[PDB]
């Protein structure tokens, strides 16, 4: 991470996060939670909020590094998302899967 | 990538591909294209199917090795899946939205 411009950022956090985050102190709730405060604490434990099982799969203290890497591809993260299109969590399955592929395919 | 058990991986296709693929010489394509003769070809060329930018983006030479990548998380290479939950392509991006994010949220 490096320092970059804040006024560029904001534009993004409207156009990119603001239809799923507020992030004044009390603001509240969408379908994702507030963030005020969100660098000096842990991940999933925004109060009032109930998260996926992501948080208790990964679990980080928030900063620049860790954050820029979340947001290259949050929707990751999200229980689900790798198996929607076919995502193979283990990889004896891919294994097995191929090996079924390439006989079923040729 | 290590041969495995072409049994499991054929109630794997069944179970997680099969909604998408068809397989078998001259099948039908569904949301996904028909997989017939993957293995001997390149990525984003099934005739009769018309793929979304991802194929001028990537390009692959099938095998074992760069598809159990591919299966660790397909919905990665959909344009659109990053972005969905607040992605940021470009590193200036992201180190804009981090500096905005951090003054927004003290
Ligand atoms: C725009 C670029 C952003 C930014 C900076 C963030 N998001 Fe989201 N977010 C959404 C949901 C449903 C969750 C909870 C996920 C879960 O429960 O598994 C989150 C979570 C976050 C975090 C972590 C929060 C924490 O308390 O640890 C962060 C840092 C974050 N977001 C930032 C939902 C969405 C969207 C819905 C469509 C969109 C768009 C975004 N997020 C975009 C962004
Ligand atoms: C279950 C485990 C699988 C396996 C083995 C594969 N898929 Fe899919 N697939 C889907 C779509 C919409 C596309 C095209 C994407 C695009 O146009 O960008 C694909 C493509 C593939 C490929 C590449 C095909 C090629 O000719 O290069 C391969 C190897 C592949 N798939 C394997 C759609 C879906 C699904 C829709 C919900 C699901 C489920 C799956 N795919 C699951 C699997
Ligand atoms: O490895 C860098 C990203 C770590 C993501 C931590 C998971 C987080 C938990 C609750 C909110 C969604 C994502
Ligand atoms: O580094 C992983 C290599 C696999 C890339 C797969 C690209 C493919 C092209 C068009 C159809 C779906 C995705």
């Amino acid at each position: 991470f490096k320092a970059g411009s804040a006024k560029k950022g904001a534009t993004l956090f409207k156009t990119r996060c603001l239809q799923c985050h507020t992030v004044e102190k009390g603001g509240p709730h969408k379908v994702g939670p507030n963030l005020h405060g969100i660098f000096g604490r842990h991940s999933g434990q925004a109060e009032g909020y109930s998260y996926t099982d992501a948080n208790i799969k990964k679990n980080v203290l928030w900063d620049e590094n860790n954050m820029s890497e979340y947001l290259t591809n949050p929707a990751k993260y999200i229980p689900g998302t790798k198996m929607a299109f076919g995502g193979l969590k283990k990889e004896k399955d891919r294994n097995d899967l191929i090996t079924y592929l390439k006989k079923a395919s040729e």
